[PDB]
DNA sequence: GAGTTATGAAAACTGCACTTTTCAAACTTT
DNA sequence: AAAGTTTGAAAAGTGCAGTTTTCATAACTA
DNA sequence: GAGTTATGAAAACTGCACTTTTCAAACTTT
DNA sequence: AAGTTTGAAAAGTGCAGTTTTCATAACTA
């Protein structure tokens, strides 16, 4: 059902009444790929609807992060700043929603956003985008009429060259690691290393995405629309720390096919991958803006490109959706202009 | 007969009395043709006409699927699932409670498809919205008051949200000498042996082969012509050179005389009946595991996969394709038409 | 938006107004790619916005499918017969829409699709499935409830052979025309043998479609979508027809660079096409089931797969969405699957 | 600002008072970059106010996009055609849906689409659509009544290999054929410098039409041209000079004659820029002449030849994008793309 | 020990609604 | 005719709203 | 003359709803 | 060891629905 803009007196609670609404909204759209808890979801939606403060709102979308419902918290947080903002105590432009228009929302962007980065900038822009066209859509009084706000509010990656990246691969194994973990840990890692593959595609192997031909390993990932991509690596870059892991696999609970799991037989964490690959970098002395896995996907990338120079190659091989995706990693010497002219005089 | 949408005081006990009657719908609709018990399917009609609870729904449905009714398993569980959420969502997703059908929307039914999809590959979320359209299709043409004059749901959920695994030349020659490699008790190590060889060199499926009976051999020119029965009174054919399976054929019936089967089934358990595809996948992945090529698939039905791009590799005949593996559509025979070593060797010199 | 399912006191008059409010809601959701008037779409669809007698929704129809709105003549004439029908059976024996049943319709079909084709029953029959699933989502009274039907009603094509198309072929050359239309005509007819392209295709072919290079013509083929399809044709077939039809085709006022015109320079008919066509079959001899272009068309799909045996080249060069089109084209021996058997060794 | 959404006795003549205001404000916030003579936009900007007749309206937006604003015609003529439809048949059928703009729906729409669209392309079909859409979405954000709120259209509307070019041999012939081809003194030089500029550089038609000799470098026997873009952006292009140096120097010598504007290298004769449409004419002209005429014989096409051989004799993508001017490499992948003689040779 | 849970912040993507452009017949001028 | 421009028509091209994931640290358990 | 207009009939396609099956971990029996 | 039950994940297809052409009559030029 629809909603008319007022339902109450206090126009702090009203605007709280409608940011509850989007966020539920979203809960229900927003990607559950990754719920790991059901029940925990359903009882967030009946929470949402019944919360009655900021401080509620804030726990219950957080209790559906928790749950697996990752997308929902970049839209909560800003929207609850907004609401702050929007209550403060003044005296002597706050007593209707209508009131709200993009000057205020200017104004609060200004003061809220001051010492965030422009990214965090811009998904705070969003947000705001989001929750004020949910409202224009879902707005209506019994005329059927509504109001309108119609707000519209109007380069190479942090990485490690080829030889860095020699001297990382060699700190995996200089590096101390004890002998429960050392053999799982340096496969991980190496692995993303060496085929650049995300943080969580890494997390989820299965032993079955693996097959072994000529020499050469063929994994395949999942990914959205529950589509296959696949990536190639040579098997003497990993054939004695998997032949190695597996044996010690055997004594673990582990569940589902899944390679990489920890003493409880779960998937490992994100945390845990990264202060793992942190502690080489430090020990490499290769620190720097940024110091994750992520960061080894940038440089597998960028190696790519200088190797082979060939676009199409970095995109199916990273698994990006576009090739402009692939443009980052790229640098065009104006000179080469050259190259473009000389067609027409040689093969 | 049609019933009123709403006969009961409790929206939730109604909705039971609907599911109900389509899910008997269902069971008379869809295919029975690989029902062995008639008369336990019969039990299962009988019950279906009085009203029933969640859990005796749930009893009946899964007696009615291993009976050899397997259609109703597509239908049967989201349902319940629905009831489960609509008993306990009606009550507190509003301030007011929904103490009517009439309040089953097509945004209630997106948020059931939300929460209990979370986590599920694409196509269970797609099985799920095609039972929950098939369930309320079939209120709206079976509802009616005494006017004769209904309540219309109409919803349509208009939302919606490569070669297949296989084993190559080489990587099928290596599985043939795995099946006779491994180890096998003498009970059944001629019978699993001779059933898994003739799915892998004609590419049937698994219920085809493991129904199939002895009168629907014949041996001709070094050659056996195998008829598979398919919908009512139709049989395909498929053919296999003699020396493929002559041997294994002729020890296996030999030690079918010690089993208690009571008809010319050549496939048969200890107790004389069926074998079933889970023990047949479970004798498929145990040779795939021992010859080392676990993969993404490790069934028979990936063995068919295996025989169909081969088929197309060695005669390059669509036509060929679709009739040896007994294909309705060619659209399917097309799939089997269908630079990563580059950015793997960049860190070599 | 939606109507009771019954406004009138006469159920004959009710089933008028329910057959206009379906009409005119296929004159707007089939396609208009062919309308040549849209002035004639205009007058139409105003008219079949009100209510209209038996007589005015043939003629409104008739207009319609005559300026261009094809698709609207597989619907109006079904129609309007089973109304005939439910007129005659009410005053014979039906007292109101609700009596509208399957055992009714199936009687209705067997009276008035009696000496039809199979083709043309399945025409009337999907036709009649249309009308009642439109009601059932159109119909509602003022308590917002509904009357629901739910009605459900539940090898080689003809062609000419390798050595008739040969013939064909000669018939075109030997055969009398008239000095104003046949280098024209030869060159239209030759066309659409070489390539097996449709009837309406090959009348709305322009000059630009065709490019050649190393003695071969490539002609692209505007279909589905306003894509095109590409087919190839070796340069020694029509190119001393195509030169000259091209010098008389200045002759004549055609504009939009349309290959074959009329004396008034636009497009020529289907009609003209079949004509021609015929009158060589007969004097080939080669008179049969069909007589026409689209016989041909079957006639260049067979003899593609005899020659080449590859059902992809067949839907791409024919334009079939599926293959399953391109099967009826071919027959399989049941003895050929001990070539699928001897793949192992 | 904002108004009532039915201000006027006559809900057509209200109807085309809203098309007005809408088109008024995509004349504002569509690109101005071609826009010569800004004043003269100032001038549609005030004449869009003032038109109160179909005619009036479709004037100053024909003299809006003479003057450089091409992208409102892709939404003045289907709203000039409903607005058509609508008067037409309130006056003719005086059926109750013409009493009120409120009466607009869907089916309304749906059945103008089927009689103005009628024989047209799906592409077309596709711009009417859109057209539609921001006309009503339009109205739902700018109509209001005293009290603040607003009547809510919420339209909704169903939905509904390689590019043509010359491959080496026939780009070969192409550039033989503009030198043998018959052009009198007057144009000669100009018009074959100009076709032969987009050859060998794939430049579009406009870029190549407001080329400026300022913006042209020559080094070690190499040009670098640079086109004009987006705000003060420039782009680059290069060419070697033995390409076109003997008629730059010809067309040079007879632009003394000419009154030119602006200080640009090609020039009517009255001295402003040339127009698409003769750019058009003379590479056709050639291109019938050559006998490769095909589906496409305009300047865009030897544009598309120009990508494809470069990606064919380099094949760098990046080079492609640089060399072209795409903004998205979704543009530049096209030209990777790509049996028919097999089926061609059963007669035989 | 060998890892997890929680979290504000900062990206890392994805695609289509919409903008921007030329095609090319009809028309006008010198 | 040569030398152009106006115009309906038909695309050709892409910026930015919107979605999904990781960064990187604190607080746990011992 | 060389074609068009009109028409009931007979196809010639096109595409996606939804029916039917196996995967494969968990569970049971001889 | 030798099986079956089961939630889950596909694998596969018949038919409603759309868009032509067939083939003849009746014309005029
Ligand atoms: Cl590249």
């Amino acid at each position: 059902m629809k909603h008319p803009l007022e339902e109450l007196k206090d126009p702090t609670e009203n605007l709280l009444l409608w940011i509850g609404r989007f966020l539920r909204y979203k809960c229900t759209s927003l990607s559950n790929s990754q719920v790991k808890d059901q029940n925990k979801v359903f009882e967030c939606l009946n929470e949402l609807n019944q919360a009655c403060s900021s401080s509620q709102l804030e726990k219950v979308c957080k209790k559906a992060r928790n749950a697996g419902l990752l997308g929902i918290n970049t839209y909560a947080l800003p929207l609850l700043k907004f609401h702050e903002y929007f209550s403060k105590a003044r005296l002597i432009a706050f007593n209707s929603l209508k009131n709200i228009d993009e000057v205020m929302l200017a104004e609060f962007l200004s003061v809220y956003t001051g010492g965030l980065s422009l990214a965090t900038k811009k998904n705070y822009r969003i947000a705001l985008l989001g929750l004020f066209s949910y409202i224009d859509k879902q707005n209506q009084d019994e005329n059927e009429k509504s109001y309108i706000y119609n707000i519209t509010l109007k380069k190479l990656p942090t990485h490690l060259n080829n030889e860095e990246l020699e001297k990382f691969l060699e700190s995996i194994d200089k590096i101390e690691m004890s002998a429960k973990v050392r053999a799982r840990n340096r496969l991980l890692i190496k692995i993303i290393v060496f085929t650049g593959m995300r943080s969580n595609e890494a997390l989820q192997l299965k032993i079955k995405d693996f097959t072994l031909e000529n020499g050469c390993y063929t994994i395949l990932i999942k990914g959205k629309g529950d589509k296959y991509r696949a990536v190639m690596l040579k098997a003497f870059h990993i054939e004695s720390l998997l032949k190695e892991w597996l044996i010690e696999r055997e004594l673990y609970p582990v569940k589902n096919d899944l390679l990489f799991c920890n003493q409880k037989g779960s998937a490992l964490t994100q945390a845990y991958l990264y202060k793992q690959v942190e502690r080489i970098i430090n020990f490499a002395g290769l620190r720097r803006e940024k110091n994750g896995a992520h960061m080894l996907r940038h440089s597998f990338a960028t190696l790519l490109y200088q190797k082979r120079h060939d676009l199409i190659l970095v995109q199916e091989a990273l698994g990006h959706a576009s090739l402009n995706t692939s443009r980052i990693y790229t640098h065009f010497d104006k000179q080469r202009l050259e190259e473009a002219a000389s067609i027409w005089e040689e093969n």
